[PDB]
């Protein structure tokens, strides 16, 4: 039997499923500890490896990138979980290792190869506290070269007044993302700020893991492949629409939660966002 996750219904992704939009011909980028290509519900179309001691990207020792994946596009089968963008063409850039930690220049390799690649979308479900002209540079580019890049805020919860919004989530072409339980409510952990854009289901998140296996994670970094499988939903129905149009899209349709600073624009509706 296959299940949905919670998430994807709250999002209102099953009903463009019904519609025929699934994100069939969008390519989305999964910038993270690599993808299982050898589970079950996940088909991985490609990829590429920027860690110099783990070569191969369908190779998940970390089991980051597998769960981030499930979210985007676990497929619509008998078996498993259902992702977001269920058709999307899922393309694994291993830039973190096993113990879920990369450097910049393994990110920012990540990134470039994206552009260079013709990825729809980028997801990085990571971030840092610190930014770097290089790190601002690359996803400039991507943005410039009409890719959706959508980023994890952060976990960093509440820090008196001050953004606690992670990099690359702060820079202004990313879409920050933020997480929510099931209830519309804030997680603790969610990351707070001016730069905070949109918020989606971050909180005990079941997806795919490594040697044929399913189960939950919660944060930011699970909130985040909602939003990617999001705009790649739009792009399967709206294949002429600009990065700009699928990203006002989203943020001009959300069902408004309370302030800002902690919510951003609120919740994603991608029914809502699809016209
Ligand atoms: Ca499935
Ligand atoms: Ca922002
Ligand atoms: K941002």
């Amino acid at each position: 039997a296959q299940s949905v996750p919670y998430g994807v219904s709250q999002i209102k992704a099953p009903a463009l499923h019904s519609q025929g939009y699934t994100g069939s011909n969008v390519k989305v980028a999964v910038i993270d500890s690599g993808i299982d290509s050898s589970h079950p519900d996940l088909k991985v179309a490609g990829g590429a490896s920027f860690v110099p001691s783990e070569t191969n990207p369908f190779q998940d020792n970390n089991s980051h990138g597998t769960h981030v994946a499930g979210t985007v596009a676990a497929l619509n089968n008998s078996i498993g979980v259902l992702g977001v963008a269920p058709s999307a063409s899922l393309y694994a850039v291993k830039v973190l290792g096993a113990d879920g930690s990369g450097q910049y220049s393994w990110i920012i390799n990540g990134i470039e190869w994206a552009i260079a690649n013709n990825m729809d979308v980028i997801n990085m479900s990571l971030g840092g506290p610190s930014g770097s002209a290089a790190l601002k540079a690359a996803v400039d580019k991507a943005v410039a070269s009409g890719v959706v890049v959508v980023a994890a805020a952060g976990n960093e919860g509440t820090s008196g007044s001050s953004s606690t919004v992670g990099y690359p989530g702060k820079y202004p072409s990313v879409i920050a993302v933020g997480a929510v339980d099931s209830s519309n409510q804030r997680a603790s952990f969610s990351s707070v700020g001016p730069e905070l854009d949109v918020m989606a289901p971050g909180v005990s998140i079941q997806s795919t893991l490594p040697g044929n296996k399913y189960g939950a994670k919660s944060g930011t970094c699970m909130a985040s492949p909602h939003v990617a499988g999001a705009a790649a939903l739009i792009l399967s129905k709206h294949p002429n629409w600009t990065n700009t149009q699928v990203r006002s899209s989203l943020e001009n349709t959300t069902t408004k939660l309370g302030d800002s600073f902690y919510y951003g624009k609120g919740l994603i509706n991608v029914q809502a966002a699809a016209q």
